[PDB]
């Protein structure tokens, strides 16, 4: 199957597959079952920012998700991505809804990858606006691009209303050389801003930044808790 | 045909199609017939650096090609690329050889594009090493990468000898949103380092940084003086 | 006297010293009388963005001022800053009021200078928030920072009314190496956002991004039309 | 006393003050006795690169030192710099010699600090060439800027012989806002390349990248094992 590294913003506690019992940020290493999570107070209708940092030297992948009021959740996990990911990846954003739903609107997304040495290859991109025809994004599933200049990872009605049973991803068009055996530093960071809104009995299921093999597609049966990322909950 | 914007480092004077009567740098707007050129002292077997800058605000596309000894050639041309390129492009490097030849070796290539509203979309990439399998490059024609870490735009026979009638291009894999209706600034810059060596009677034909439609292909019969860029010399 | 290169967002037409008879953006080289201006529709109480770009290849000092509604004014002047500016400079933002006044509120300020040859010396700074004690800014005259996170270049009264006869500047703390003899490309760009509000008839006098000798000081009497930049209107 | 956070490339084992008995990279928090070290194979006369990474999410101060042959040593220490450093700092490079000596030649140095949110303040500087009058560097002690275009932190004799009992530092001219209470991510990276040569088969004492109070100066008697950083070996 695909190889996945993700930072999930998991709005829906699927405790029966190992979620903690609250919305959480988590770090997923080849499994929807986060290796580390932190409780996350998802702020309905508020614009959140998720910052993801992989420090290749410290071998530590960290994430924070914050809201303008300063409330944040952080998670770090010690991992050497050289041992996890293929050298070449796509990077992307994934979201899903299930029986419960929420908007999984991306308002901005940037990524920087650097491979040093022995000089530097780098890739940076920044989206503060997404066009109707956002040619440098591979949209998968229900993901669509704006207006309102946004990336809507999952189905939302034109009049704002999240759809259940939706899964969508957007991967940057170019493959990213995420590590190299001879790379002294293979670091990357990503940030995205998001607006998760639910009228629902509960928001679900979340948004993930993910890093996948280049040919990654939405696994069959990965709406809901899986979060467009994984074929199963193992 | 394709829509081409290029900075050519034209090593071979094809005076019958309007080249000046010397190696030159030129700015090509939809035609191999440079809109502006500057005499360029190509330094055989030395590593040169081409810096290309497009100032969206000043509407000026500028290039300098320099060598470590300080010798440089400069060309500017006033142009509004909004009126020239499609909104979405690929960027790349092209080189060709004809009846005469040269190595068209790219040692590094970086590109930065920014679309500014007040919010910014940006793309930056940097290649200081090219891998044998450089997945974020579209190699066209004779272009190859590695394992010496270089991008060889045209055929070079392994003991280092350039091949005649060779054309090759490397385009960045992702499409580039190079201008937008709504962009107050749609600037970009590109840098590449190159090694043109010719054992010959003359080097030919040159290297170009180019910006083309996304689906740009080497036009048929564009080895030689057409630099892998144009179908004809109009 | 200081050496001043400035981009002025001149809100008040001082036609007696060669302002055109409208608000304008201007390129100033060692005179407050801009070498080039463009008519500027200043939008009272709206956040404008000024982008300023220069490189030593094109040698075109360009500036655009835009507002979110999409109105922009652009001015460019070819000028070889090697022959104007000292090698080392400070960069800054300056504003003034005279008989008439306006808030000259700076909301953000970014600047990048680069000196390139082989593959670079660079400086980049970005302020999206100014601190009450912004230790990397030299505030001169009436300029103040914080706690609203803004830089107020000129005097704003407690009731929000801007004051007349005010001048203030902020320069980045470090000297900037703006050109270097052996640099193949010396480039800078600057971006700032500003909020010019004038409760009535008329806003004055303007805001400028400037580059000056490192010890640059507000010239005495440089309120008003001298924009905190020039000792006189010559 | 100054507050010092440093990454030391310690060439000389001072086992009497708790160095391990081999050249090492160390993370130093308010003591010369590194909180963490890794064994470092210092390659005399080869150009090394140190990369130093920290962000306030992962709070892992990481450093790698590498050489072009691909030998590297890495050290990381989780430390909450919010609780160590003043909010504003200067950043610098320091080196020393004592009884034994080495050139402590800096060939490049770059640095980026960013404070996100809710947007970004950033500082970036890069020196690949140092100048004789490098106005954006505060040189302390024996530190000199060339040509050769290098920063020589410690005294090197006319005949190229490094001198003993030398200490010198270069700090970037502007204060750096290293953390901020409301910032979701405060990050810094530093890289420098260095050339440590000892004719005397006995190199000492090392080079450090350091972050200190803005008024940091070379502690008296901080030659030798104190690396120009600490007043004592506590
Ligand atoms: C065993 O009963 C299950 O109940 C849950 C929730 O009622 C449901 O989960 C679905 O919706 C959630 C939230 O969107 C997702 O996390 C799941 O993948 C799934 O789609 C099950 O379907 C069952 O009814
Ligand atoms: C009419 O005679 C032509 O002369 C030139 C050169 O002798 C030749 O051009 C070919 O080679 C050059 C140099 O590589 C290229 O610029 C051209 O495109 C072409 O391939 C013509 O073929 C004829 O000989
Ligand atoms: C002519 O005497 C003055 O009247 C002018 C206005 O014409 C005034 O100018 C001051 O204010 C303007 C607008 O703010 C500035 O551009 C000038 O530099 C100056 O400050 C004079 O001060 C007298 O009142
Ligand atoms: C013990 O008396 C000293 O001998 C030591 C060497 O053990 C010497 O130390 C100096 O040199 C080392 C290596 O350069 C530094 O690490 C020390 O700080 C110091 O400068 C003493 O000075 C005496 O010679
Ligand atoms: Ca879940
Ligand atoms: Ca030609
Ligand atoms: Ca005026
Ligand atoms: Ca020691
Ligand atoms: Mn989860
Ligand atoms: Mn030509
Ligand atoms: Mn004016
Ligand atoms: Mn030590």
């Amino acid at each position: 199957a695909d190889t996945i590294v993700a930072v999930e913003l998991d709005t829906y506690p699927n405790t029966d597959i190992g979620d903690p019992n609250y919305p959480h940020i988590g770090i997923d290493i080849k499994s929807v079952r986060s290796k580390k999570t932190a409780k996350w107070n998802m702020q309905n209708g508020k614009v959140g920012t998720a910052h993801i940092i992989y420090n290749s030297v410290g071998k530590r992948l960290s994430a924070v998700v914050s809201y303008p009021n300063g409330d944040s959740a952080t998670v770090s996990y010690d991992v050497d991505l050289d041992n996890v990911l293929p050298e070449w990846v796509r990077v992307g954003l994934s979201a899903s809804t299930g029986l419960y739903k929420e908007t999984n609107t991306i308002l901005s997304w940037s990524f920087t990858s650097k491979l040093k040495s022995n000089e530097t290859n780098a890739l940076h991109f920044m989206f503060n606006q997404f066009s109707k025809d956002q040619k440098d994004l591979i949209l998968q599933g229900d993901a669509t691009t704006g207006t309102d200049g946004n990336l809507e990872l999952t189905r939302v009605s034109s009049n704002g209303s999240p759809q259940g049973s939706s899964v969508g991803r957007a991967l940057f068009y170019a493959p990213v050389h995420i590590w190299e055996s001879s790379a002294v530093v293979a670091s990357f960071d990503a940030t995205f801003t998001f607006l998760i809104k639910s009228p629902d009995s509960h928001p679900a299921d979340g948004i993930a930044f993910f890093i996948s093999n280049i040919d990654s597609s939405i696994p069959s049966g990965s709406t809901g808790r899986l979060l467009g990322l994984f074929p199963d909950a193992n």
